[PDB]
Order: structure tokens, then sequence, then C-alpha cells
């Protein structure tokens, strides 16, 4: 498939689209992101990413280099662009230098665009297997570009389909997902102080507000992980994916649970309620 | 002369020099770096710092590019462009994929040449200020790209000359610096597990061991800085910088040390040894 870079003005070819070597997010990982799902090729939470996205830039000493209206423009443009289902990930760059003000005020920004690529049907039938290890994103709230833990918590997961950040033991978050665990009915999660505010989570909250399903907002621990029913990993692209393994841990029967399921058919249906 | 960046086969303008954005140095943070400097425009502990770019890239699953023998090819070729004293940057990303075999196996490679930027004289007879903060570098023995948190660590450093990772106040290392405390004329520094292996620390061992001054390989403590007569950071470029204040506590009696200043002296006296 076509797939886009908006960078400099244009709608490049993914291909030909090309950021100077000046640039810090080349030279010192600084960089920001948010990855952006269609339903109805309608941009989901598309508002809260683009919140969550200046909320990066901001923590990180980064002045935006567009409005958060100019980055919604070119968001929808590059999907009528793709006429497809898309994934859509805006970038705000350091640019080439950190000033005397301690800012980065000269960001660059682009914006790709993907065919979305969905977890394969079978995953949500079967569910999918987890690889704990024992570290931690460092500032959670922020969404930068740094992702070589998710790529190097790989060498030893033996071919879990996400790595699983249990710090000493506490469950945290995935390497591209927020984690539930399902616990005499009620949802487990871990606080937004520990684990990024994943827009798919603030979603879930409100359907378990909706359904009267008890959320305690604590991380999940891996020795409770016997006593679980269930666990899922939400996220833009997955939805709600649910979670049979973690390590050598078998969760409560081994398939897919009740609650994900119905939180998963709910989410589904009600989901035009946060397309833009 | 014009700063200089290595990429594909050419010495481009630094800022002409461009790089796909499809490279996962961009998309999610793959890449690792050394710095490299010159005296005598001849390069500093070359082959310790190709070794511990390839050791960089080995524990990121990053299969090399390049040789090491044709990276030092091109720091010298750059070097001898540039013809004055040079800080020298090669840099590995992780390229356009992750493999099914979970390695970076289409890495690009670029080596930036800038004109060398020395601290200025001042500092060496004033001594800086550090700004501790309660954070750490991830995966220590790796010089990945990840910058992020040595500037945003500056957001309430007010001026400071560099952050100080000191995690539940233990000492670890500078953002750009191995860290030095002088207690009862003997070296206190983080051990190898806990900080970079620098260059320039591995040197002042060596020249401890010449001089016979004990060296202690443990974290040093913000609460033992009361007790301490000096302190320096060291590092390719800064050389041996003395550490005069950390966060609101005078090191000594404030002014650069007897054994700082001896160790700099030795250091420069003996630089030769190390060129390639
Ligand atoms: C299946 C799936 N789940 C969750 C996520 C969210 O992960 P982050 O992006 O926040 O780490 C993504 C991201 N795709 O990103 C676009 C496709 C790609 O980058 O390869 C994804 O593809
Ligand atoms: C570290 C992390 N935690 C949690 C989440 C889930 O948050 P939402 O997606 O629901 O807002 C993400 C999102 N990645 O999205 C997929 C990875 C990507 O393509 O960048 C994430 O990267
Ligand atoms: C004064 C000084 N000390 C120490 C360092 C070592 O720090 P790292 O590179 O390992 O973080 C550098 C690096 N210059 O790098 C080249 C100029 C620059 O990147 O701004 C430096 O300029
Ligand atoms: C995080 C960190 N610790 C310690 C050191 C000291 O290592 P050596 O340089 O002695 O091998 C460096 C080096 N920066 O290199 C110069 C500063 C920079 O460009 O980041 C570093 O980046």
């Amino acid at each position: 498939h076509m797939n886009l870079c908006y960078i400099d003005g244009k709608f490049l070819p993914l291909e030909e689209a090309k950021l100077p070597v000046t640039d810090l997010i080349i030279q010192r990982g600084v960089g920001v992101f948010e990855t952006i799902s269609t339903h109805s090729r309608r941009p989901l939470m598309l508002t809260p990413h683009l919140k969550r996205l200046e909320g990066s830039a901001t923590a990180s000493s980064i002045v935006m280099p567009a409005t958060l209206d100019e980055m919604a423009r070119i968001i929808r443009e590059g999907i009528k662009k793709m006429g497809c289902e898309t994934m859509v990930r805006p970038y705000i760059t350091g640019g080439d230098s950190f000033g005397k003000d301690h800012l980065f005020s000269s960001s660059r920004y682009f914006v790709i665009f993907e065919e979305i690529r969905k977890p394969d049907p079978i995953l949500y039938e079967k569910g999918v297997a987890l690889h704990p290890i024992n570290a931690e994103r460092y500032l959670p709230s922020t969404k930068s570009i740094n992702y070589m833990l998710s790529f190097t918590g790989q060498r030893d997961s033996k071919g879990a389909y996400e790595i699983l950040y249990c710090p000493e033991g506490e469950i945290v978050e995935g390497s591209h997902s927020t984690f539930f665990l399902i616990k005499n009915g009620h949802l487990i999660t871990a606080p937004t102080s520990r684990a990024l505010s994943g827009t798919t989570r603030q979603i879930v909250l409100e359907l378990a507000r909706r359904g009267n399903i008890q959320v305690e907002e604590r991380c999940p621990l891996l020795t409770e992980l016997p006593e679980a029913e269930e666990a899922f990993i939400t996220g833009t692209v997955k939805e709600l994916l649910p979670v049979v393994r973690i390590g050598d841990q078998i969760i409560g029967n081994g398939v897919p649970g009740k609650l994900t399921k119905h939180l998963h058919q709910v989410y589904l249906s009600s989901i035009v309620e946060w397309l833009e």
C-alpha cells in the first residue's frame, strides 16, 4: 500500500521523506510522538492524542512547531489521501538546538500515514503471551520516541506477543499497551503515575463505569496472577487483546475470558462516540 | 573547517546530511553512538571507543553495518579533511526494520565531524556546579542516542554545568561524564555495573595505579559530600573538570583541589600514549 509522510508542507511518499542529521531527534533521541488509528476512515480519540502530544512536548521542553488545529488538519488530509483505515503517527522533533532558555525552540514535525495493521483475528480468539522484564519506562506520562527497551527486551522473549514492564514484581504496562488484570470480576490497572495515560485505557475505565465494573488503580503483581480470572492489553490499533499467559503463568483457564470479550464487544459497539 | 557528516560514501557538510524517516533511529530511538576527541589531530582512545560502539550495537540487537577498521578509516579521513582538533561521533542506526530473528539487520551509519568545543579555560580554574536528579540511565553499559533526560533534567537545574544522576542519593555519573569523589586522598567512583565504562575513567584508574592512589569502585553518596575534599567529572572533550558544588553543597574549600589538578596535569602530559 501507498504510505505517506507529511513533512515541510507536502504529503511525500514515505520512502522519499528525510530529516536533517542536525536534528536532536537523531543525535540525542529528543522527540515525542503519538499513534492514532481510524475506524470508518475517522481518527479515534484525535483531540485526546493531540493533547497528549502537546503534553509530551511540554514535559520534554519542546516548543510545539504547529498548532493542534494544524496537526488535526494534516491528519485528516493524509487519511483522505490514504483512502483506507490508517495508522497515523505525528512526530515532534527537538530540532537543531537546545537554547539558553532550556527549550527546543526550532522543533521540526512530520506525520507518518500507513495502512493499519490490526492484530490477526486468531490472536483475539487464542489470546497472547507476554514476556515480563524487570524494567519500566522513565517519565511514563511522556510518549517519547525512545522505544529501544521494547526491542532489546525481545532478545530472550522467545516470540511472546509483547514485553510487559514488571519492575520488582509490580506489573506497570506493556511496551505498546496498557495492562489490565481481572480478579473477582473487578479491573486492576497501574495508575497514571506509573503507566502512560492510554486513550484506550481512558475509554475502558469509562466502559467499566457505564457497566458498574469496579476498577482498582494500582499495579497488579506477578505473584497475584494465579488468583486472576483474566487479563488483557489495550491500545490504538490492537483495541482490547486477551492475555492468556504471562512468563510461565497461565491466566485463569488460558482462553480469553467473559469480561474481556464483553468489554471488547461494548468498545467496538460504542467506538463512533470517540471518532472525530 | 566546515563541520562534516560522512554518510552514503561521501563527506557532506553536516547541515546538508539527511536520514530517511523510515529509520527506527527516528521512529523508535534505535541507535548507538560514540564521541571521540583529538589531540594533535589524532583520535584519542580510537580502538576502545570503536569496541564500545560495537558493544553498544550488540547489546541493542543492531548488526554493525561497517567493520571497525572501516569506521577507523572514515574517522581518520574526516579528521584529515577537518585539518583541526575535532570531536567525532560515529552513529549506528536501527535502520528500517526489526527482523523475525530479533535483530536490526539493515542498520545505517554516519559519522559527524565538528571543530572541537573544549570547556572554557575559566571552568578549569573555577570548577563547575552539578545539579543532582533522582534518575539514572537504563542499561548504562550501552551508549544509545537516548539523551532526553540530559535536557529534561535541566528544567530546574538553574544553569548548572551538567546533570548528575543520583538515583535514591547514590551518585552514579554525569549526563556526559564519569564522576569521581576524592575523600582522604582516595578516588571513589561508581562501578561499571551502574555507569558507562568511560574511556577517560579507564585512563584515570590507570593514572591512579601509576601514582599509587587508591580507587574504591562504589557509588559516592550525596550524604558524604560534606566529608569530601574534591570532586571532578571526566570525559572525551572535557578531560578532567573540577566540581566545586553539587546542588546546595560546596565541595571541600569550593575551588579545584590539588589531586584533581595533579591528575589532569599527568593526563595531559601522558595523553599521546592513548592517541591512535
Ligand atoms: C498492534 C499495535 N498495538 C499498539 C500500538 C501502539 O504502540 P506505540 O506506537 O504507542 O508504541 C501499535 C503501534 N503501531 O504504530 C504504527 C505501526 C508501527 O510503528 O510499526 C500497534 O501497531
Ligand atoms: C508504552 C505504551 N503504553 C500504553 C499504550 C496504550 O495507549 P493508547 O494506545 O491506548 O493511547 C501505548 C500506545 N502505543 O500505541 C501503539 C504503539 C505505537 O505504534 O507507537 C504505549 O506506547
Ligand atoms: C564538553 C563535553 N564533554 C563531554 C562530552 C561527552 O558526552 P556524550 O557525547 O558521551 O554525551 C561532550 C560531547 N560532545 O559531543 C559532540 C558535541 C555535541 O553533541 O553537542 C562534550 O562536548
Ligand atoms: C553518559 C556518559 N557517561 C560518561 C561519559 C564519559 O565517557 P568517556 O567520554 O570518558 O568515554 C560519557 C561520555 N560522553 O562523551 C563526551 C560527551 C558527549 O558527547 O555526550 C557519557 O555520555
